[PDB]
């Protein structure tokens, strides 16, 4: 009922698989919705190598931030990672449809509601940075030296714990909490003495 | 006019500084609004300290993401820092509003929209978590210098983006971002070449 309301005023695309839907630092003047399918949302350095932010599926929606804001530009790339229908429509014309109906809006805060809920705000503080970028460092230029092993994910290196905490200034307590950290956030995988830096070449 | 419109629905109520709006663990039935004044959002740390995790000031929600499931409850400890204005409306009754005029929620959804923007800004690859640390360990490094003055927050020091840029070796484009990332996340202010750096106080 309100969906398929809602998505009559829509144009309704095709994407195939891998094409790339939205650019990043593309004006942003439309908010999509995923009728069916899956795109990654992700970002770029500066050689090209990539970094999945995450997906999106099947009644989620792409872009809504930008309805809040006055033509900001794309913060990131979007990639249809299977064949996808999107819904697209103007922020202005969404604007008015939330007037006849507000359940549409509803179902798109609900959506932001519950990505805040799963994302941490909390950083920690400033020594907690510093701690954490001189590993994040460790875990790179070990990852750059002409011993470091191939993996399918970067490049693999052998280190333990203590050894980073030597390096680096800190207990093994903290090299714990922070490479677990790292892992939670996608950045390596560490089994035994061993980490893979994701992406590192 | 939406905000008057709304605050006309709501129990408004003055809180002396220092009182406590929410206490961690009731349930979350109503939404708050500050009309006047700053509170922050607290919770206890690792073996049960006072922790702070953010501050609202006059002009926003409280509570907003219990709107979206019934039942809940509260997360955080919620105090004034100064006396304070605030309104109060339960959840149910504001999802009524929302029928008559759904410009309310999207006031509060522009809300969780800049939320979900400054927790974006703190996400990325390695190399980005390294320059974070730079920036930090640098920042508390002349925060301890005699260059460096007693300041009621913390302690003020005054040095430039492409001053940092330099020590630490990236773009000021780099520096301003993660300066705007850590005065986002409470840890310092700056203002031109004056910055400080809270800590202790």
């Amino acid at each position: 009922p309100t969906l398929e309301w809602f998505l009559s005023h829509c144009h309704i695309h095709k994407y195939p698989s891998k094409s790339t839907l939205i650019h990043q630092g593309e004006k942003a003047e439309t908010l999509y919705y995923i009728v069916k399918g899956s795109v990654a949302v992700l970002i770029k350095d500066e050689e090209g190598k990539e970094m999945i932010l995450s997906y999106l599926n099947q009644g989620d929606f792409i872009g809504e931030l930008g309805l809040f804001e006055e033509g900001q530009e794309r913060s990131a790339w979007v990639r249809a990672k299977t064949a996808c229908e999107v819904a697209e429509i103007s922020y202005k014309k969404f604007r008015q449809l939330i007037q006849v109906n507000p359940d549409i809006l509803m179902r798109l805060s609900a959506q932001m509601a519950r990505r805040l809920q799963v994302t941490s705000e909390k950083v920690g503080n400033l020594a907690f940075l510093d701690v954490t970028g001189r590993i994040a460092q460790t875990l790179l230029n070990l990852a750059k030296q002409p011993d470091a092993m191939t993996h399918p994910d970067g490049m693999q290196i052998k280190i333990t714990r203590q050894e980073i905490g030597q390096i680096v200034g800190c207990s093994r307590e903290t090299v714990g909490r922070i490479l677990k950290m790292l892992e939670d956030q996608n950045l390596i995988s560490a089994h035994g003495k061993t980490i893979v830096v994701y992406g590192t070449r």
